[PDB]
């Protein structure tokens, strides 16, 4: 009468965020900040880290790469849907990884980061406080993370920073890796511009050891 029923189509589970993470998300989504572009660097850094994980695993067991051995990153603007997406074919996240690493496990630097912000600290230091992912809310009102790890099924994590996130699964599903889609806020449409993205990618990617392909629309 669940996943095994002939008529089953999918399931969505709702989770609350760890208290400080919720506080941080409310702070980020509502704050005024004049250098919001740093969100892109955080997305690319996470893609790179995920590619490193599978790359090193592949040195002992090449079979982990399956049919996608060429590790790379894609940046996908979508003017029609008002979304910016960052895709990788890195290690991917299991259902547990999504629930644990994206909202429920406490990050020791969460409190210190919010305290730093009030004291005149730099929002660009977000990554150094171990909460880089949440910078997406500087430019987006909704974030959708689709991920597939070799040891699990594909799942979709989603949140509009309202105190909860969802985890969605379907019987059929996404190759290994992660796709992070940001639904941009009304005044953040510049991150859909090819020129703005090309320069921003070049700005914080001389150190990234993977090809970063900017997908052109129209
Ligand atoms: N593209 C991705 N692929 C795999 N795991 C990811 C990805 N993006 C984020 N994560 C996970 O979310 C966690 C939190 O990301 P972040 O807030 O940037 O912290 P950090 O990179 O310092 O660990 C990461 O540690 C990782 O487990
Ligand atoms: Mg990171």
């Amino acid at each position: 009468s669940g996943r095994e029923n002939l008529y089953f189509q999918g399931m969505t589970e709702t989770f609350a965020f760890q208290a400080e993470i919720n506080q941080l998300m409310s702070l980020i989504i509502n704050t005024f900040y004049s250098n919001k572009e740093i969100f892109l660097r955080e997305l690319i850094s996470n893609a790179s880290d995920a590619c490193d994980k599978i790359r090193y695993q592949s040195l002992t067991d090449p079979s982990v790469l399956g049919e996608s051995p060429r590790l790379c990153i894609r940046v996908v603007p979508d003017k029609e849907n008002k979304t910016l997406t960052v895709e990788d074919n890195g290690i991917g996240m299991t259902k547990a990884d999504l629930v644990n690493n994206l909202g429920t496990i406490a990050r020791s630097g969460t409190k210190a980061f919010m305290e730093a912000l009030e004291a005149g600290g730099d929002m660009s230091m977000i990554g150094q406080f171990g909460v880089g992912f949440y910078s997406a809310y500087l430019v987006a009102d909704r974030v959708t993370v689709t991920s597939k790890n070799n040891s699990d099924e594909s799942y979709v994590w989603e949140s509009s920073a309202g105190g909860t996130f969802t985890i969605t699964s379907t019987p059929e599903s996404m190759k290994r890796g992660t796709r992070i889609t940001l639904h941009l806020k009304e005044d953040q449409m510049e991150y859909l511009e090819p020129r703005r993205l090309k320069e921003l990618i070049k700005k914080h990617s001389e150190f990234i050891g993977y090809d970063i392909e900017l997908m052109v629309e129209k």
